[PDB]
């Protein structure tokens, strides 16, 4: 996309030498904004295939409260695999803080029905937060979250939303943070009657791993492709109930998929 | 300053009429960001007088932990009045966040500590945040947080910090929270050694109150004067141990103050 090769090209011109936890080094920039208009198509990367299997499933067992992997591997997605220990718990990661943040006096707090009820009763309020950064559990936390804090806003039918998104991987992160909270805006407009604004995508530390300059140079050297059109076949009676089959992409046709190799 | 005025002239050409809670309307946007380099002076608004007094010692009051506003008070510091309850009591506003977030185990987190550790242990960690959006608290709170979560960084040396503030009233509150922010990221590099780098305001729900128009055109009629200088005139033995006398600005030439009424 645009907005995302731009970010890129940034990062390479602009960037400082950063280390990172692990040793390799990084480039990195910070704070940074893109805005996507979801009006004009689903922001998916197309300059490199991007699959959209894994982000769905992750973001329905987000919405469902779960923090064990189980129902990733019900239906064969690995990629939280890294970081769960052998009973394959994370500890109170995104899923736990959106649907059951737990309170000092006991009671654990709806975060996503807290904001439906706002976007159907009250869509003026400058309050409709969901917040993953619950720092009295981020020590039991297999990490600490990287999208940690979102926000909604309507303005004349359209739902916008802006995610701040503390620490971000350009190459291997990002496509994928992107689309999932895409498709969460057009999850949210759909229960609530609304049409789609804006994604907002903020960033903390921004950066690309010495270790990628080859694909970067390869996938600046491509062209970007039309935006495909996200379509959600049924409408469910709630948020907790989409599945897996409701979304189809088309007119998705990505350049080749390139790969990025992890240091451990 | 010169983007304070360009974020003004954009709300206006740019805003949709929306409703804030007490019924005044707004012209708003969604999404915005600005870059502060604070070496290149103090970023106080000049088009307009902001006096600092007020913004100094509220920051020394939050950093203290204190929620009650006779601190304040003594001082002859008014601006939290109007939330207060007859004890003098805002509940658990920023202050108590900041120095004491309560966990359901027990325990009060000192984020302000906590960040300061980091800044001088492990400073290239992508993870150094404080949050004031405890959702566990909100309903107790005087008011919800508005500059709710900020994040800083380290780079060759220069402490820099990303602010984001779920609503702004862009006449008569963003000249104070840029003020108080840049503030604090002085205070915090002279306690860990860094330069001072870049301040990142990034804002949600940005707006200006439809009876603000002709102050608005009349600040945007005016011209940015050179930025002040900041001057710390000693290094306490801590981050709670300023005082107010401890700072001076220098250089502050601003254009007569304007007033914006507000309703009730
Ligand atoms: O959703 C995610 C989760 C992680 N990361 C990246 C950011 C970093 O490169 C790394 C996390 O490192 P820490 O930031 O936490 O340290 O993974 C993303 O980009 N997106
Ligand atoms: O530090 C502050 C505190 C409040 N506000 C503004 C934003 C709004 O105009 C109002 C709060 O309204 P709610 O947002 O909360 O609704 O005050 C600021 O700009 N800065």
């Amino acid at each position: 996309m645009k907005q995302y090769l731009e970010l890129m090209q940034k990062v390479l011109d602009e960037g400082t030498q950063k280390n990172d936890r692990t040793g390799t080094g990084t480039l990195s920039i910070f704070g940074h904004q893109m805005r996507f208009n979801l009006q004009d198509g689903f922001p998916l990367v197309t300059t490199q295939r991007c699959h959209l299997r894994s982000i769905i499933h992750e973001l329905l067992w987000f919405l469902q409260g779960d923090t064990n992997i189980a129902y990733l591997h019900e239906n064969n997605v690995t990629i939280w695999d890294e970081w769960a220990d052998e009973n394959g718990d994370l500890g109170p990661v995104y899923g736990k803080q959106w649907r059951a943040w737990p309170t000092p006096d006991g009671r654990h707090i709806d975060q996503i029905t807290t904001v439906l009820n706002q976007l159907k009763n009250d869509p003026d309020s400058r309050r409709i937060i969901v917040s993953a950064w619950n720092v009295g559990e981020l020590d039991k936390m297999a990490l600490a979250p990287c999208h940690a804090f979102f926000q909604f806003y309507v303005a004349d039918g359209k739902l916008s939303c802006q995610l701040y998104q503390r620490s971000c991987d350009v190459f291997l992160g990002l496509p994928f943070n992107i689309a999932s909270y895409a498709l969460l805006v057009h999850m949210m407009a759909q229960q609530c009657d609304l049409e789609v604004g804006d994604f907002v995508w903020t960033g903390g530390d921004t950066h690309l791993y010495s270790n990628h300059m080859d694909q970067t140079h390869l996938q600046l050297s491509r062209e970007p492709r039309p935006l495909p059109k996200l379509i959600i076949k049924r409408k469910p009676e709630s948020i907790f109930d989409y599945r897996f089959e409701d979304f189809e992409i088309e007119g998705y046709d990505p350049h080749p998929g390139i790969k990025a190799p992890v240091a451990i």
